[PDB]
């Protein structure tokens, strides 16, 4: 009978089970701990642990190599070396409209790390007529990805035909449709706080801990996307070109190892 907080007197929303977890177990059946890579890091399963009713997502010094793709030079590399691991839980299951919410705690260290709560669809390159959309993401929240550890994004990124090319559009390129920068009243690493999405077929609108953060019309998200739980590596450690990461030559093992906690995540449709 749980219900989402936006449920207004007289209506009834139902949880779907498959996209909600109070995390007092880790349940490798509804999420993939250790999803695809990308970024300048690599999921590890070990890095998503289930303590005492919260999943801990933890990002660790650690040396690797993996296939990099280095988009600036249009190119895969062998064995490339990244210093970094994190972790991930993302939901086999699949979605679009309905309201999430995450009861989440940021990771103590800062800059370096950006815990996250975010859906996102494959991508289809074979929808290429004018309008067409391959990618979808809602990103619920990205905490401690700016300058000052408050500032919060609740931010959208797509993929959508343009005059016949398949066109990226992100909050820093496209503000007005994809980004919502907004000052968190408190330091989101203090204590549980809750974020949350109500996405509608015409809106999406944010919250965090009640307050709405954010609003943009549903012009590019209504593809099937999974719904995610990760923490992303940052500045100081990355550097941003041709639209991806790169790694830094900052690999300082300082701050680390640092985790995100998420008490809770909810998902309801609305009947
Ligand atoms: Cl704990
Ligand atoms: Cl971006
Ligand atoms: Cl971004
Ligand atoms: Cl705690
Ligand atoms: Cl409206
Ligand atoms: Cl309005
Ligand atoms: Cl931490």
């Amino acid at each position: 009978s749980m219900q989402p907080p936006i449920a207004k007197p007289g209506e009834t929303w139902i949880l779907q089970a498959k996209r909600s977890d109070e995390f007092n177990v880790k349940d490798a059946t509804k999420w993939n701990f250790q999803t695809e890579n990308y970024g300048v890091w690599s999921w590890k399963n070990e890095n998503a642990t289930v303590s005492k009713g919260k999943l801990k997502l933890t990002t660790k010094r650690e040396s690797h190599q993996r296939t990099f793709w280095d988009g600036c030079n249009q190119q895969q590399v062998a064995n490339y070396p990244l210093y970094y691991t994190s972790g991930v839980a993302k939901s086999r299951a699949t979605g679009n409209y309905g309201y999430y919410e995450a009861r989440i705690k940021g990771a103590s260290t800062f800059p370096g790390v950006s815990p996250a709560f975010w859906m996102y669809s494959t991508i289809d390159r074979s929808l290429t007529k004018e309008g067409d959309v391959q990618y979808s993401e809602i990103d619920v929240v990205e905490l401690t990805q700016k300058s000052a550890v408050r500032e919060s994004d609740h931010d959208l990124h797509n993929i959508v035909v343009k005059n016949g090319k398949p066109t990226w559009m992100r909050p820093g390129s496209f503000p007005q449709t994809n980004h919502n920068g907004y000052h968190l009243p408190f330091d989101p690493r203090n204590d549980f706080h809750t974020y949350g999405v109500n996405v509608t077929k015409d809106k999406i609108t944010w919250y965090v801990d009640g307050e709405i953060v954010g609003e943009k019309d549903n012009l590019y998200w209504h593809r099937q996307m999974n719904l995610t739980l990760s923490q992303g590596l940052r500045a100081p450690h990355t550097q941003w070109k041709c639209n991806q990461f790169y790694p830094s030559a900052n690999k300082s093992a300082e701050g680390f190892p640092t985790s995100m906690e998420v008490d809770y995540v909810r998902t309801w449709v609305k009947v």
